[PDB]
């Protein structure tokens, strides 16, 4: 029931991947898929005109703006951009709960990136206006996740289920430490039957308080097991008998055609960018790669989750 | 609601609005009626689209991030589009090349510029080059009209009477802080003066409001027979300062911080307003008495620039397309 | 006017456009007639928005704000929406990222790309690794597609007769100043040379046209039988170089000043060119000599980067649909 959920989710501020529950993440994809249809048949993606956005992008992050400009602009609604600024230069010597409590008048909703984790929950609470969260140093990425997620569950919608014969294998490669990607994903597969390949050097190992979290996610719905959590020195073992392959940015673990022989043939890779050596450019030719799609369908996420997020009101439908 | 706009927008098609004194009292009228429709209407979560397809030029050529946004908002809000030069100082942008040169050209592409720059001489070369009009939206010398527009707007709303020139209903303004520096002063003085006005100016020696202020003030009060000997008053603290004045107006920069405990022996109806940013001139404690509303002042700042561009770049104007309640 | 502006279109849509060479003919009497009517509807404040719903990323990755300007009026203008990438030099964008990849990438958020970039590698892998068109804004061998197209473009509305390749209606144009580094010279010479022109090179010795560019032109010149040996020359001073010419083009960078004396032995008829910006290469007092036509050229851009999108993005057909 769309209406519903979105009368729940009106004007919901988006910071941690935990503000979306079952149902809201169900709408998500719903709305995604219906986003993806419509733009890929070249039709008309106007669902949500008239609003007024503010993108305020504290660091360097070019490809996470340019893909929530596009999705407001594609929904037919208008964006300012605050940008190339770091945190100091931008609140000259303001504080941030001013600069937020001043800033939502002016708009219908405010886009955040800001490596200070501090500043984004200020501006949650200082702000008359929903914010999303586009990222912030704590590693709380949540559309990341969303559009991770989505693209998964394109390959293997059976991850909805919580089907105790239907469980998904995700192996997770690299730098496990500082890959907070990896951690935000992690924590949303844990709500389903999903079982874990951490792939990694020892000093680049995931963090505890992760492994408790997949660990407490996973009993709550009946399927932690002692195969559940699986730990792996090297790719040949940790790609074994994995759904997806999800490669981290950052040597031992170089993807390869080669490495990818002995993995199933339905697996997946994903990657949430941008590669540098992790993944040979050989790759991007093998219909296991899906990365490039990955980032494309963060364009439907975005609108999806802008579009849940801020109607007033018609809802996109093929 | 007393006046004819079709004939106020006649004048004001296409007009350039560098200084305060390029508005006059109908058009004052006619933007104070215009914010308050935009007010309305976009509280009430109504079509605020009422001047689509303009393209604009925003050009600010020194930091200022909030005048920039509100001026953006205002553009998108309306239903128009706009083009930035952002994040640029005087010399980067005019890497060589003349500014009467760059605004004739940038002038062709466009309806209308938006144009902050520290550089006085420049916003005037602006004005004379460009083939379309410009709003000033801060220049060095301490021109920002859109500034005191708003912060007449938000006066006008808390205490209508200002409008009158009733010789019994005078308002009592307090300006605390630097009145040398503060231009936002010197600006809104030469505003409020065409009006019953009484103006105490609190500061310490070095930082007083300027001679040629105080000589304005007083032209614009013998003017409409309003200048007394209690017209404009001087002090040196807070309590004397306050006393009994319907708005206290804080400059940006001590001795005069803003208190909860200052602030109890100043009048019930006493409005207090800020042109922002501060930074310690008014504690944290403040945003909590009703007595602030220099966020709502800041706020207030979209509905009148929103009406200052649908007065100035309406082309298809009629009686019945014009916003209303 | 004269064509079929339905099929040009069908041949154009979804065209990169990163050289001159890259439009034909017929794709030019298109862009010509295109942006002739978005100049009489916007001198006339009529509708221009011919091409709408679309969204468009524009990628500078150098200052640029002149071109930069006018293309963004000219998406805005046209109804349409555009995503700036802005004050950025090429390695501040591409942290460390390729250019394969980026521009993978951006090209599935968004209907096109224009890309200005000084390091002309980056522009064709652009090209290649995009599934989106891309115009060309400015790059460092000096493609400058539209900056050639908006020059030719002013140069015909005064001397309409030069696509007529007649070999009794001639242009004579003078290019002034530093020939060596002015590129804009290098573009719109290379077009001229496809119809019956005339080329004055006036230039001090060291800032000379370059020879492959002689060779272009000539090339060029006789493959439309046009090429004689009046068709080239060079010179010194501006006396002589601007005799009997009805354009004279010149160049950012002296000698060659242009003054109201220097212009009083020209042609009644000629018109007077600058890409811009001057730096005094023109003294203020020719402004209001009627010969000055190079704030009408800057002008032009709009209708022109107008006129390029419209035929390239708009999706699709109609007879109903142009602007007329």
């Amino acid at each position: 029931d769309l209406d519903k959920i979105m009368t729940k989710m009106k004007n919901k501020s988006v910071i941690n991947i935990d503000d979306v529950d079952d149902e809201e993440l169900l709408a998500i994809l719903y709305t995604s898929k219906q986003f993806e249809k419509i733009l890929k048949n070249n039709e008309d993606s106007k669902y949500l005109e008239n609003k007024v956005f503010c993108s305020v992008f504290l660091e360097p992050s070019t490809r996470t703006r340019c893909s929530f400009d596009a999705a407001i602009l594609k929904l037919g609604s208008k964006v300012l951009n605050i940008t190339d600024m770091n945190s100091t230069s931008f609140y000259k010597g303001e504080t941030v709960e001013d600069a937020f409590k001043i800033l939502s008048t002016y708009v219908d909703g405010i886009i955040y990136r800001d490596p200070s984790k501090k500043n984004v929950d200020i501006a949650v609470s200082s702000s008359s206006k929903p914010i999303i969260n586009a990222g912030n140093g704590t590693g709380e990425h949540p559309t990341q996740s969303l559009l991770d997620f989505y693209t998964i569950h394109n390959y293997f919608p059976f991850i909805l289920d919580r089907n105790i014969n239907k469980k998904l294998n995700i192996a997770f490669v690299g730098d496990l430490k500082n890959g907070r990607t990896v951690h935000s994903l992690s924590k949303l597969l844990s709500r389903y039957n999903v079982s874990f390949n951490f792939v990694s050097c020892k000093s680049l190992n995931i963090p505890k308080d992760i492994v408790n979290t997949i660990t407490y996610n996973l009993k709550k719905n009946n399927f932690y097991s002692d195969d559940s959590i699986k730990y792996f020195d090297n790719l040949e073992e940790g790609l074994e008998d994995v759904h997806i392959i999800y490669m981290t940015r950052i040597n031992a673990f170089i993807l390869s055609n080669k490495t990818l022989e002995n993995t199933r043939d339905d697996t997946k890779i994903l990657h949430p960018l941008p590669r540098v050596n992790e993944i040979k450019v050989e790759v991007d030719s093998n219909p296991k790669s899906v990365y490039f799609t990955q980032a494309e369908n963060g364009l439907y996420v975005r609108m999806a989750l802008l579009y849940l997020i801020f109607s007033s009101t018609s809802h996109p439908q093929f």
